[PDB]
């Protein structure tokens, strides 16, 4: 049936109705640290979050979004490898059953507990619509999660779970702010790879920061009680709403630290 994360429907499943899935700059990959390329010619990343308008949070079946007012130039990506300005519209994240699995991008072949994606859109090319449409479209910005301490700019997303059970459920998320889950360090990889759900287009500048978060197992659990299915369907847990690493293929992974 329609595209998901189980047995009958997974990420091995795609490619026949998304054929990019065997694509030339599919993501995530596998982040080799040591064939990676320092870039001294890579700008410092700019992460301009202070205006930024949160406004819904939303289950779409596959993860949650917190969506962005993106209308003006509130909360925007520029700088590292970036050309332009890039407006955030969303976060989300996927996660484990586990957590010694959930992220998507791993390390030396190290998975993580989650992967949270904040994603922007170049605003050359008017709206997000457009901008998927392109190659250099999409600046997602990706942060490892660790279970651990607690994350406490984390806790405001934990709490309105509860609200969000179901796929098609949404509430009201006024007032977030998003620099709340960035680590301390800006340290990224880059390379140029898609989005990780079909329609997998190549729109992506993949920014995947050096530094994990920690959230603490409480918070990880909070997600695993999420489920895929609406209300009134038969329950599946969200969890494992991750894709594996794609064979990076005719890519080279650059740093911006050494
Ligand atoms: N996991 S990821 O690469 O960050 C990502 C981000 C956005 C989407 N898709 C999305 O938000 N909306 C969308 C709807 C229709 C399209 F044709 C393309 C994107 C999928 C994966
Ligand atoms: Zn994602």
């Amino acid at each position: 049936h329609h595209w998901g994360y189980g047995k009958h429907n997974g990420p091995e499943h795609w490619h026949k109705d998304f054929p990019i899935a065997k694509g030339e700059r599919q993501s995530p990959v596998d982040i080799d640290t040591h064939t990676a390329k320092y870039d001294p010619s890579l700008k410092p990343l700019s992460v301009s979050y202070d205006q930024a308008t949160s406004l819904r949070i939303l289950n779409n079946g596959h993860a949650f979004n917190v969506e962005f007012d993106d209308s003006q130039d509130k909360a925007v990506l520029k700088g590292g490898p970036l050309d332009g300005t890039y407006r955030l519209i969303q976060f989300h994240f996927h996660w484990g059953s586990l957590d010694g699995q959930g992220s998507e991008h791993t390390v030396d072949k190290k998975k993580y507990a989650a992967e949270l994606h904040l994603v922007h859109w170049n605003t050359k090319y008017g709206d997000f619509g457009k901008a998927v449409q392109q190659p250099d479209g999409l600046a997602v910005l990706g942060i490892f999660l660790k279970v651990g301490s607690a994350k406490p700019g984390l806790q405001k997303v934990v709490d309105v779970l509860d609200s969000i059970k179901t796929k098609g459920k949404s509430a009201d998320f006024t007032n977030f702010d998003p620099r709340g889950l960035l680590p301390e360090s800006l340290d990224y990889w880059t390379y140029p790879g898609s989005l990780t759900t079909p329609p997998l287009l190549e729109c992506v500048t993949w920014i995947v920061l050096k530094e994990p978060i920690s959230v603490s197992s409480e918070q990880v659990l909070k997600f695993r009680k999420l489920n895929f299915n609406g209300e009134g369907e038969p329950e599946e847990l969200m969890v494992d709403n991750w894709r594996p690493a794609q064979p990076l293929k005719n890519r080279q992974i650059k740093a911006s630290f050494k």
